[PDB]
């Protein structure tokens, strides 16, 4: 996250933390989800298509902090890791970007509800909130594009929503935008997500209920004028995360 605030889980308690496990044992960040039930976690397919073995993966609820233990956190193991069999990447642009982690303890169990952990919820199909509306973006990722290192606190910020109509625009993504996915930045383009905010929730209020209108997926570099953050459009994959959450 460019710019915005740090922050705890408390604030954003659905946010799930994921890490990959390397040959050699080395543990190292992967990309944000969300917590939609409390066995599933949503996030994005570009997160692992290069890994997609599920057994690499370790996902942490209830954390706080990238490489040290929150007091009452949950780990868990990947039981299913489900791409979106239509993903698609072309130079900038990810398509169907979304995948879905069927998470499971050591002892056997889905995510227990807590004070830092709870799910969010889905929006309903093809209903988004006007252009200009003011959502939030949580994770781990960078603060500066030229950054190195990965803040160790948890950080959010606010985006307003862009219309598909600006969004297309040449000078924006042109047709790399499609109208399964969703634009948002600052009007000063002074705060955005950036590399390892990847899968991470973006959330508006529609109709007074914090709902998951985004996914982070992808954006030409970070909080750069006229290269707004682009999420995937969760209201319009709600069929295929029916179909395969039972
Ligand atoms: N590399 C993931 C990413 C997505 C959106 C923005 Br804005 C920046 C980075």
């Amino acid at each position: 996250i460019i710019g915005g605030e740090f922050t705890t889980i408390e604030n954003q308690p659905w946010f799930a933390a994921i890490y990959r496990r390397h040959r050699g044992g080395s543990v190292t960040y992967v990309c944000g989800g969300s917590l939609i039930s409390p066995c599933w976690v949503i996030s994005a397919t570009h997160c692992f298509i290069d890994y997609p073995k599920k057994e690499d993966y370790i996902v942490y609820l209830g954390r706080s902090r990238l490489n040290s233990n929150t007091q009452g956190e949950m780990k868990f193991e990947v039981e299913n890791l489900i791409l979106h069999k239509d993903y698609s990447a072309d130079t900038l642009a990810h398509h169907n970007d979304i995948a879905l982690l069927k998470i499971r303890s050591k002892e056997g169990r889905c995510a227990q509800p807590s004070r830092t952990i709870q799910t969010i919820a889905l929006p309903s199909m093809y209903n988004d909130p006007q252009f200009g509306t003011s959502c939030e973006i949580t994770g781990f990722g960078k603060e500066q594009s030229t950054d190195y290192l990965y803040p160790e606190q948890l950080k959010m910020t606010v985006v307003k929503l862009i219309s598909h109509r600006e969004c297309q625009q040449p000078h924006y993504y042109g047709s790399e935008v499609t109208t399964k996915m969703l634009c948002a930045a600052d009007p000063q383009w002074k705060t955005d997500s950036c590399q390892g905010d990847s899968g991470g929730p973006l959330v508006c209020s529609l109709q007074g209920r914090m709902t998951l209108t985004g996914i982070v997926s992808w954006g030409r570099g970070c909080a750069l004028k006229d290269k707004p953050g682009v999420y995937t459009r969760v209201s319009h994959f709600l069929p295929w995360i029916r179909s395969h959450t039972k």
